């Protein structure tokens, strides 16, 4: 039906919370009340202390990715069961075309994997992996026709995806005129290169050798460039995976001169440290392997967690790309052929409620916004996700702040076999999850339906440009050419 | 009737702004809509190319305060006038015991005053001028009967309403016990008491005698003081009229931690510099003269608006506390006998809107959250008060992004014949409000109905409480002490 | 004799380091040249692969302090052999009279006590534990009599030696007046006061209680108040054992502007960590206790060591204020009772040597810098102390870079049973020192003469004050009246 | 003969100053003492109220350079001529080859230039204008043969001498295995030459399209880049004419975390601002032209001092590059044609004098650092160059603090017809120089022998590679490899 009634809990929504019950009708929440009574034959569902979230919005997965012939192993369809496993009813993947492959052609082969298997609504973002004429036109047709308002594009891997500094500025430029946000994978690839020959010369060839060819100052310097490229072009920019302090105190810097930067921390670096890279065990270390690497500093995830608290970085993505340890295993003598990349998309939410609101740090508003709505708000696809409100979609998370779980591969619903936060007790979970009015988790089970989520296009110039036209007109130059 | 159809017009909350018409019955927003017919005798307000904003709320007003046997010129009624020409619908004003009185019987006195003349709704702070057993018990029937969630305490003025840190101590356990807001008037007392009796001696006698009394490194330290005060207490702190970068700067530093520290703004330092103390007239200089002072310093009030962008600093206040020219020459020969403040009510949110928004460095959803919804939610009165939604209360500004003014005497409607304001073009003003379903400024012209306005009440345990109750519990020292 | 001559060795002073031979005569240096040839019946030292360093400079020693009826075991005839052992050849202890006892009577009492006693030169700071005209007076006879040029207020210890903002506001003017630089312990006494009735109200009563009662945030804070104070009044402020991160930055904050703040990290400050506070072990526990306490904060004594190699802190003292077991059980229910204090002056050297040196984080001349010659020029006893030139005093340590040793009190001579350091292994050792020509330590043996040492005058306007006459200048106010 | 004796003034080095006669012979000193008795035959100079100051040292000249076939009209001889009548004894040149010309070749050409005309002593760095195997090999030549110890790399100049970061990681990594410090010209060429496109693209033709060319972030984003590859290394970097606010924060920022970099910033930033960009006339306006170009945020230059003052940048250069208007004018219809380079030789010291000391800014010790000492040994050319001292070279400056100037066009021995100090009253100047024992400027004349001045070599390894050692190896990432 897409239709149901939520009563005896509190509504949570990132400007307040309040008790009141929600009716859900044909996938749209029609009204908010403190008292609801059940009409014949409508579904009811008991929120009694516990409290109603908008579903949660990842805006960084990347199921079923293809890598060296081989794929991610979680993929749309067990991807989205295990995101409303963990309240998340939104996915933003990457279109990432190969080089010299047509964007158009490589988003047609992504939305066909999704279109057929997701559980839950998805849209996509599209990494520029090469530059051209004709990539530059292709933004235009993705972004007019294709739903698609964020594009991103790498500072790291060289002799392949990676840009230039003019090449960027150029990228920057196109998204501007587009109305598109400009996304960056924020480490200097030079000195990437560089570090991963040294570590390799000097035949340290496990994981810990991953994060000693990559500090995070290589990190810091390239979030430091990129922004004073957006800024000097006067675009919004959004720097995914923020890893490191150094790097968000760049963001922090920036940021309160007036420059308009975004940043994304993800679960692993709120969650986790990078000391398992030294883990003894090869399979346990490479199985935390990413880009950038997890931080082995321990202070990392707090000081990643208060400026998402005080919103100097935005919102919560996973970064989610799953490999068995089979795949981990082909780098197992040589650190730079491990398959980069963790899981998260289920464990997120509980994970930043944890490390969040347990220790302190975040109200349940300020999760709400780091978890939902600055996502969506940043996505241009506010209100319609990430809020409680009449003529919303109604996807809503069923919170219960009291329950604990101690998560583990032998419970989650990822298709892989290990998990980084394996042990780790939180107390903060999903419940029930509901997607355009339906039940697709509750009672600690699935009841999905594979195909049900719909594509979700974003409109261009949303917010990230409000105020943009102001500042293009106080910055114009000629108004300080000197007559003479 | 406080009935009213508005059409054509754009809805701004600090969320998001959209196209909406919006009417209004018996004073309650009844519906929010794209296209509302109007029905039959409904009176209909056009913002075609305007806004729709809630109600400024001016967290910091001083109409008609007692001082030295005289009283401030702008009282209830014509203050309140002056709000709502400006687009001020909500007045927050202080109750101000004299040392040794009961604070009820000085509320008693406040209330009075106001129920009489005020236009628009309002409600009080009170000061906490002298500290006893009684006052903290009077405390406690101020905040459970009489609708008070804030109060005021000193750092400066010895001699007289100044507090010791021990004192300050207990105040903040106070307000916390009862669930209250503790806001500080930040400068240190004794080096303001010694800097007066070195400048007067030097024979520095004029207007600019008061900055150089108290440069601003005197504002950052009390500020500073006092926030490391309430984090120990573990309860919510307020830093009122905050003039200078270095106060600012602290209070940045501190909430980046993760203290629970807010901070105010003012027209006058969002709008001019202290420069205007050196002015060769008497009159002028003296007429710019508040405590603490405006700051010479060129880069200060952009600075200011860049913090309060980023929501380092929350809301804008006026610190209104206006006095004619003969008052003013009381003290002629003694900076220290020139009664303390300057006008704003009126031209808050123009002045707001010309240094935020038309320097690019707001947003116009960071212009509403500046100026009601933020200040609404830190004193508890949202979303009644701060939003435009159904259910909410009917004060709505119509603001012209487009309509110029020049701010002067000649024209303002404060009782006061000089505006510190004076020259200055702004680019964005009221041009209709309404209070309540009713038009009280429109066509340049007022219709105000005196004693028309409520007091409101603000419960205790508000938004600035989330999370502390967790935060207690994390920092309880048992859980660090030594089991020997 | 107080003549001897060392070859073969490197001479380090904080400016450059260089490969000669010293010769000293009668006491005082007299030539330092590539090659010496040793005349007839001259003793001959090898520092073959050794430094010559100036002498160490401990700026903070309290041997033989009395405290509550009872005395510090460590006191001027053992505490400088001690120093001696360690490389450490003049020390400056504080003068404490009792309140309402005159400065002079307990100047006269301390420099009795030391004049017997000493086996190196030292001079003494006197502390202003109460205040009044007559102390103001007898200031004045000490910097141009008594040879002091420093004098310490206390912000902490409420009830006894504690000043408000007004006392030490006249207190900095006195120094200025006479040329002496103005030491201050800070840590807000009020708040230290309410923490200790917190926490032993808590039932909190171990010494895990004394940090509780007083995080390094109450440090900062005064640190800050008393920099601001100093700077209005234009003198030099020097903050003695700063044990903190917070305060450091403090510090490196107000340098950073130009103000005039020196800062002394102490060696068990540089050397361990507040977590044996949490030793189960009581005795252990209670012997790490001094104020402000050792912090928990794993990176304190890194950060420390990078302001220091900076120069935003100068130079290191001990804060030497050793007790025994049985006088440390004093406080063995309460943790106030607890006689505050540790060891430091042996290890002092070593200690920043392995954590500076060995660390990268200190040259050999920025190490000299941090140990004798900043001290040196601070407290205006440059260069015949803190330097190896002609004409200079020839206190001379043969330090070992090379050489190993484990701490422990059971080599160590101090007087006291316990060692704070024990158990730390240190690569760099002091292996000869000599005072005024002669030696005092060699062959790991003491060779001490009781009361050789003499006591050293410090004149008033030293470095401390160069630039202040031009910035009383410029800071005058009356270039900033108007004329009107 | 170089013999001469200086009387009754006061010795100024960088750890302290007194009073003291000053005795050279042959070039050397001699003798320092109280009172030195005038034998038969000396020359004496009476320094009674003045400072003798160890003769200034500028690391950043320019004479006679070549520039698209024409050349800097200040040469070897004017331009050391120029120098000492403003107390600077001590030139360091950059030797800058063609790309595709032989390091030794053009070191050659410049050494031949400047022994011929020279009349104070100098030395030379090496700009590496390209990469490739045989530069790598000619480096080597230089630094063991040549006297040669700091390279150059330009970050600017795209299409000419701009390096990559792959090329400026190895260039750097040869500076470290041969001893040599690694200078940096640090700014962003990519985006400096698309702000160049655009600016003239707006028709933005005059000098002012130069500083809106390029803005000073585009300085601190290569700062900090250069900063972060140098300490990946591990090699001390040094940032040379440092112009901007942003840039300097950089530095300060790495420095504090203990990172070996250095920082120049010039006499054209401590002296004025780029509002001379903006003037009417073009010829004025151009005249101010240099790259990176002066700032026109007016806070700048007491930034500079402030960071100066600290230590936190090293010491004062000039980039002393001058064109006559005829030359300048080149450009009158492309800023980007305008020859790059303003004066400053002669005028440094004053103006350091002037913003630095009569400020209150700067200690005259400090002075002393910031222009002599601390390069010397940063050059490793201490202490024969840099201090009076017994040994060391006769180059003497006598200071009068208290003799006032205006600094014009219409006075200087400068051989351009332009001073970006015109007007500039300074109270602080140099009344006589002496270089070698002999007195080349006093009584307001020049008494220069052309080509007098010797080349100085410069050793590797010198005080900059101080403590890098002990850093390699607590770095060594094998101390970090899990054995598995
Ligand atoms: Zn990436
Ligand atoms: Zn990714
Ligand atoms: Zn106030
Ligand atoms: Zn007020
Ligand atoms: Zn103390
Ligand atoms: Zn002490
Ligand atoms: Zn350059
Ligand atoms: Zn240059």
């Amino acid at each position: 039906t897409g239709t149901i009634l939520i009563k005896n809990g509190t509504v949570v929504n990132d400007d307040r919370y309040f008790k009141s019950d929600v009716l859900v009708e044909n996938g749209i929440i029609k009204e908010i009340s403190k008292n609801i009574e059940p009409k014949e034959g409508i579904k009811v569902v008991d929120a009694t202390d516990k409290l109603l979230l908008p579903g949660g919005i990842d805006t960084h997965t990347h199921f079923q990715l293809p890598f060296m012939g081989t794929v991610s192993v979680d993929d749309f369809d067990i991807g989205t069961q295990a995101a409303v496993a963990g309240g998340t009813t939104f996915i933003i993947d990457f279109v990432i075309p190969t080089r010299g492959q047509s964007l158009l052609e490589a988003y047609d082969q992504w939305k066909k994997w999704a279109d057929e298997k997701v559980n839950c609504d998805y849209s996509l973002h599209v990494a520029i992996t090469w530059w051209s004429e004709q990539v530059s036109r292709e933004m235009e047709i993705l972004v007019k026709e294709r739903g698609v308002n964020s594009f991103k594009c790498f500072m790291a891997y060289k002799n392949s995806f990676m840009v230039t500094d003019q090449e960027m500025y150029h990228i920057f430029k196109r998204c501007k005129e587009l109305g598109a946000i400009a996304q960056v994978h924020a480490e200097n690839g030079d000195m990437v290169f560089e570090g991963q020959k040294k570590m390799l010369e000097m035949g340290i060839t496990g994981p810990e050798g991953h994060e000693l060819s990559r500090p995070e100052a290589l990190e810091a310097e390239a979030t430091n460039r990129a922004i004073v490229i957006a800024d000097s072009v006067c675009t919004p920019v959004y720097i995914v995976h923020v890893q490191s302090i150094g790097a968000a105190d760049v963001i922090c810097k920036h940021r309160k001169e007036g420059v308009r930067v975004y940043g994304e921390p993800i679960a692993a670096g709120l969650g986790v440290d990078g000391s398992h890279m030294w883990n003894h065990d090869w399979r346990h270390a490479a199985a935390f392997v990413m880009g950038p690497p997890i931080r082995p500093d321990p202070r990392t995830k707090g000081v990643l967690m208060d400026y998402l608290a005080r919103g100097d970085l935005d919102c919560v993505g996973t970064d989610n790309c799953t490999f068995c340890a089979d795949q981990k295993a082909m780098g197992k003598d040589d650190f730079t052929k491990i398959p980069n990349g963790v899981n998260g998309v289920e464990d997120r939410m509980s994970i930043v409620w944890e490390n969040g609101v347990n220790t302190g740090k975040l109200t349940w508003c300020q999760f709400v916004r780091a978890t939902s709505s600055e996502r969506a708000r940043i996505f241009n696809i506010y209100p319609r996700k990430g809020r409680i409100d009449v003529g919303c979609d109604g996807d809503i998370v069923i919170w219960d702040p009291n329950q604990s779980k101690t998560i583990s591969k032998d419970t989650h619903h990822h298709a892989v076999d290990f998990n980084i936060f394996e042990g780790i007790k939180v107390t903060g979970i999903a419940v029930t999850t509901i997607v355009a009015g339906n039940i697709v988790w509750s009672d600690n089970k699935l009841s999905c339906v594979k195909g049900s989520g719909r594509f979700v296009p974003r409109p261009p110039f949303g917010p990230v440009f409000d105020g943009i036209e102001q500042r293009d007109k106080v910055r114009n130059e000629l108004l300080r050419k000197v007559d003479r």
